[PDB]
């Protein structure tokens, strides 16, 4: 019974996203909220499987319900806290990052980097959300990963601690300081082609934009795309760029550094309100080609205008507008849910037009179809 339950919550994982992953979970809870005990091993694969889908309210309630649970001991099970705090922050109604920090930091004061760098991301967090005007929550946020780089020093917590130094003001050491140990820490991970996990990628990228390093920038943004990065994971890696591009103080790929910066920032937007989408075009070489799209309002026709950022091979052709008569359809690919395929007349080949999202190619798919209906 315990192992069906976890059986199926994996299977669920693997099939399912989006909507469809919510359902099977809806349809695996009715089980779990009647089991003769609720085991721990249950209780993190539920709430790793509701983040797959950043479901952060099913999160609290959950681990609510345990806390009142008399024979659940919340107190023990520390990987449970952490992701419950975790939630909490994400969730951030009143007094949820209060909570979280309760949790947290009473847990951390051996304490593993993990748990430093929760707290310091609540702070940041706190920072970030408040327009940067909390410069409390900055100076904390930034003491806590400190600690967590002197402690044990990665990536992770070296790139957040810099950038609250970033934000504070720092011609400078602490800041050259960490930046000389973040010099070793990218040494001692070797070449980018090698990291294969997306979160190994994701700090490879963030010390990358810290070096302003713009070929490996480059690089890795394409190869956290490649590799389907988590939403949850995409979105804390996006709000450290977002805090280093407000703070730091033209070289010929700037252009391919801008695009690959708006896609990933696009690609944690759940609300799609944009005049224009970055795309991948995926070419017949195999290569994903850095390009813009969009519907236009014209007069008379409306239109669909696409075009190549920075093309390696500058000759031929990179721009399209094409008229809404001239557009066969769309149809988003069996395979790749991320990709739509566009087909236009007197064009024996296709676009194969990969977005930041599901939702932003879903939404492409709709419009193309009301402008050729």
């Amino acid at each position: 019974f315990r192992e069906s339950i976890l059986n199926d919550i994996r299977k669920a994982r693997n099939l399912y996203t989006g909507k469809e992953l919510a359902a099977e979970l809806a349809r695996i809870r009715q089980r779990v909220d009647n089991i003769e005990v609720l085991t721990a091993d249950i209780v993190i694969n539920l709430l790793l499987s509701y983040r797959d889908i950043q479901d952060y309210d099913s999160i609290v309630k959950l681990v609510e319900t345990l806390e009142k649970l008399p024979t659940f001991d919340l107190a023990s099970h520390h990987h449970v806290k952490f992701h419950y705090a975790f939630a909490l922050n994400r969730r951030n109604l009143p007094g949820d990052r209060a909570k979280a920090l309760d949790i947290m930091i009473p847990m951390v004061q051996q304490v593993a980097s993990d748990m430093y760098c929760l707290v310091g991301r609540i702070y940041k967090d706190m920072f970030l959300d408040s327009n940067f005007t909390d410069t409390e929550s900055r100076d904390h946020g930034a003491s806590w990963f400190k600690k967590a780089f002197e402690s044990e020093p990665t990536l992770q917590s070296g790139i957040n601690y810099a950038v609250l130094l970033l934000a504070a003001g720092h011609s400078s050491f602490e800041l050259r300081k960490v930046g000389v140990k973040l010099s070793s820490l990218l040494g001692k991970k070797g070449n980018l082609e090698k990291l294969q996990s997306y979160w190994e990628v994701g700090f490879f990228l963030g010390a990358s934009v810290l070096a302003n390093d713009h070929m490996r920038v480059i690089q890795a943004s394409e190869k956290l795309f490649k590799l389907k990065t988590p939403a949850w994971y995409l979105k804390s890696i996006v709000e450290t760029i977002l805090i280093y591009k407000h703070f730091v103080k033209p070289v010929a790929k700037q252009e391919l550094v801008d695009f690959w910066m708006d896609f990933l920032v696009e690609a944690t937007k759940t609300d799609v309100t944009v005049v224009r989408f970055p795309v991948l075009i995926l070419e017949p070489t195999k290569i994903y080609q850095p390009s813009y799209l969009s519907i236009n309002n014209e007069v008379e026709e409306k239109t669909i205008s696409i075009w190549h950022v920075l093309p390696d091979d500058k000759k031929g052709i990179h721009e399209w507008n094409f008229s809404a008569s001239s557009v066969r359809g769309v149809s988003i690919s069996k395979f790749e849910e991320r990709c739509c395929f566009l087909y236009v007349l007197h064009n024996s080949d296709d676009f194969q037009i990969y977005f930041c999202t599901e939702l932003h190619c879903k939404k492409f798919f709709e419009m193309v179809n009301t402008i050729t209906e």
